[PDB]
This record gives C-alpha cells, sequence and structure tokens, in this order.
C-alpha cells in the first residue's frame, strides 16, 4: 500500500466526465474539473488539462498522468502551507499518506481549518485526534472514506485498506 493505491481505492477510476460526491464535474481518479454546473465549462477544463480536444473522454494513461500531478500538487500544497507543513513533517510516512489523502479531497484551505485535529496529530494523541476528525462535515458527508483515513491516522497502519 502507498498514497497512489490508497487514493485509487478512495477515488475510483472513471474515464468519462462524472459528478463527484458534491455534484461537481470530475474525471479520472478524482480529478476535479470545475465547480461550475456547466458541462461545457468542465469539458473546457478537461481539454486544457490534457492538452487536446477530448470531448469528455480520456484514456487510462491520461487519467494516471493527471492523478500523478494531483498527488504532487497536494504534497506541494501541504509543504507551502504554514499550518500544515509542521504537522506533516511531524508524522511518519503512513500518516503522511492520510494527510495527503485529506488535502487531495478537500484542498489545502479546508484541511488547514482542522486546527484542533492538527494540534492533536502533532501531539501524537491518536485516539483524541481520531475523535476530533470525525466531528466534521467531511465525516458526515463521506463517512466510509473518512473512517478509512481516520483509522490510518489513529493506527499508523494500512489496516483500513489492506483488504480492499
Ligand atoms: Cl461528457
Amino acid at each position: 500500500m502507498n498514497i497512489f493505491e490508497m487514493l485509487r481505492i478512495d477515488e475510483g477510476l472513471r474515464l468519462k466526465i462524472y459528478k463527484d460526491t458534491e455534484g461537481y464535474y470530475t474525471i479520472g481518479i478524482g480529478h476535479l474539473l470545475t465547480k461550475s454546473p456547466s458541462l461545457n465549462a468542465a469539458k473546457s477544463e478537461l481539454d486544457k488539462a490534457i492538452g487536446r480536444n477530448t470531448n469528455g473522454v480520456i484514456t487510462k494513461d491520461e487519467a494516471e498522468k493527471l492523478f500523478n500531478q494531483d498527488v504532487d500538487a497536494a504534497v506541494r500544497g501541504i509543504l507551502r502551507n504554514a499550518k500544515l507543513k509542521p504537522v506533516y513533517d511531524s508524522l511518519d510516512a503512513v500518516r503522511r499518506a492520510a494527510a495527503i489523502n485529506m488535502v487531495f479531497q478537500m484542498g489545502e484551505t479546508g484541511v488547514a481549518g482542522f486546527t484542533n485535529s492538527l494540534r492533536m496529530l502533532q501531539q501524537k494523541r491518536w485516539d483524541e485526534a481520531a475523535v476530533n476528525l470525525a466531528k466534521s462535515r467531511w465525516y458526515n458527508q463521506t463517512p466510509n472514506r473518512a473512517k478509512r483515513v481516520i483509522t490510518t491516522f489513529r493506527t499508523g497502519t494500512w489496516d483500513a485498506y489492506k483488504n480492499l
């Protein structure tokens, strides 16, 4: 298991434009295209991302290319964020994957507002951190995914993904 396999499980793989859990146009392995309700706007974002006129369909190779870029972007975002970087640096590699997963899903700003959870994570108060993380819109809207990510933070193991 690693961050790529982890996010592949959590996000799935779809080669045609679809709507994510929030109703936003998305493609590949959870590549958000736009929050706009316009399909044409989403197709435009897709073409710009891929570098060709796609009309809403991409290949597996293309989906994986965007995925790699997105994972890179999430890590880079954590490292450039004053609130997130110290907490991330404080973590072991397994829990770092859980951190990247969160940022991948909700963005740097969204995660950076988990102030109390972040403190508990840096303190290595794993059970307390886990309890706090679940007190969120995030957990309520995507409980099964959040539960996996939280278990990863709580245990520092891949137990929540090992079977799937
Ligand atoms: Cl389409």
